[PDB]
């Protein structure tokens, strides 16, 4: 149900945060794969991200989360790369906050006054909750947590 508009406003955000080159361009060309539908094979989505160099473990962590989130139908790397004790504490208390919320813009309103680590430890544990935000919400999360990444680039 998640319009093309919304999908084109989330490639931006998660290819901020990615260093310029032949990879990116690769990188790119899934994104607009899975949004669109032409791509449902999560598990060589995953393996070709676990596989990836240059790639930070957070980046693979939102890119695995971002998958995962547009592919119909928990691994261990990106829950890992999402993975600090004082922002996980925080995490909390933002994931009942977005609960709450309905928009995109609602969600990256409350999740923008965290800290990069709180909203990377949220995502975590959506990530084992799915369909407890709505899809929205879920981007909203992930494009204030890349535009505190580029930001701090």
């Amino acid at each position: 149900s998640s319009g093309m508009s919304l999908l084109t406003e989330v490639e931006t955000y998660v290819l901020s945060i990615i260093p310029s080159g032949p990879l990116k361009a690769e990188i790119a060309q899934k994104l607009e794969d899975v949004f669109a539908g032409k791509n449902t094979d999560l598990e060589a989505l995953m393996e070709w991200l676990k596989t990836r160099p240059i790639l930070s473990p957070l980046t693979k962590g939102i890119l695995g989360f971002v998958f995962t989130l547009t592919v119909p139908s928990r691994r261990r790397f990106v829950q890992n790369a999402l993975n600090d004790p004082n922002n996980m504490d925080r995490a909390v208390k933002l994931y009942k906050k977005l609960k709450r919320e309905i928009t995109f813009h609602g969600a990256k309103e409350v999740a923008l006054s965290y800290s990069t680590g709180a909203l990377a430890s949220c995502m975590g544990l959506i990530y084992n909750r799915m369909g407890t935000v709505t899809t929205e919400v879920a981007f909203g999360l992930v494009c204030a947590t890349c535009e505190q990444i580029a930001d701090s680039q």
